[PDB]
């Protein structure tokens, strides 16, 4: 049947870091190398 989830091809990319999507890699990866170093704002915890 479906043999594999794949819906339209929009946003195949996700910044779980955060939860955001991206159309292509090239975009999130840059995203992505702000969020590198997340300080503890609040609650002290990985
Ligand atoms: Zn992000």
């Amino acid at each position: 049947g479906s043999s594999g989830s794949s819906g339209s091809g929009e946003k195949p990319y996700g910044c779980n870091e955060c939860g955001k999507t991206f159309s292509q890699k090239s975009i999130l990866s840059a995203h992505q190398r702000t969020h590198t170093g997340e300080k503890p704002s609040g609650p002290s915890s990985g």
